[PDB]
């Protein structure tokens, strides 16, 4: 598990950083982003506030971005895994999430997606909650993160 | 999309074929719902789904070759797996199995859990994580179809 080999309390966030990149057989690479919002043990987003995230990054990144396969929250809810099919380009996904931070952040319009019918967990959002975490970053600002490894 | 699953008429637990996208040289990268529990009925305690994540990282791969990420759901009833390769639900299941039943039977320290390897450390329940995967396995696992709104 290459998630364990970064070393957590040598990263500065928010930020983008190239988690990893795999390839297919015939060559293509997915590379897979680690989009941190909050510094690795210092808090961490609501469930709740993690959920509206990533039903808005969901949509947000795949505007801003081509090839994204998935936008998922992280289980120690700092951070969101995005994975894209394409070569890496950390600062082109920096200034992606960017956008989408600032859709996040304005975003006023019913989260896309809740609905007993389209959502596991219906009840479980806080877009106000989301906003903020967006803005918060926005606030602080983005940076292309080096990969430490422990 | 995962907004175009009618979540009211799945089946929990299961494992269904999400999506599947062509890469530009004609290769497949296939992704999974893994879901544990029904949507809309309850949800996966947030540190219990964090220690799930760290054990099915693992024993997912232990089991499936071309994981690529094993993560969890916002919604917190499941979690969705991508993997380099063609379709197969019936693969995908028996590793799936196989992973729960290496999750169920996890008494060792929970790996990847310290300030350095994980985010947040302290945020862990190996006990609820193993109950889930028993729950899953006494339920028993099925290739669940997608019902489309
Ligand atoms: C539940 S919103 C969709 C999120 C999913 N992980 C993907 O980006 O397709
Ligand atoms: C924090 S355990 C590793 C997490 C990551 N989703 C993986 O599948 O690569
Ligand atoms: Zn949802
Ligand atoms: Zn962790």
């Amino acid at each position: 598990v290459e998630s364990f080999d970064l070393d957590h309390t040598k990263v500065k966030a928010p930020y983008v950083r190239l988690a990893g990149v795999k390839t297919t057989p015939k060559g293509d690479q997915i590379s897979k982003y680690d989009l941190r919002f909050l510094q690795p043990n210092q808090g961490a987003i609501d469930p709740a506030a993690i959920h509206t995230l990533e039903h808005l990054l969901a949509g947000y990144m795949r505007d801003h971005l081509e090839g994204v396969v998935d936008v998922s929250p992280m289980g120690c809810r700092t951070g969101m895994y995005m994975a894209v099919i394409g070569e890496p380009d950390e600062q082109g996904v920096m200034k992606a999430f960017e956008a989408a931070l600032k859709d996040t952040a304005g975003h006023d319009q019913p989260i896309p997606g809740v609905s007993e019918l389209e959502c596991g967990n219906y009840r479980d959002h806080d877009l106000a909650a989301a906003r903020q975490h967006a803005r918060d970053v926005l606030d602080q600002g983005l940076k292309v993160q080096e990969t430490i490894l422990l």
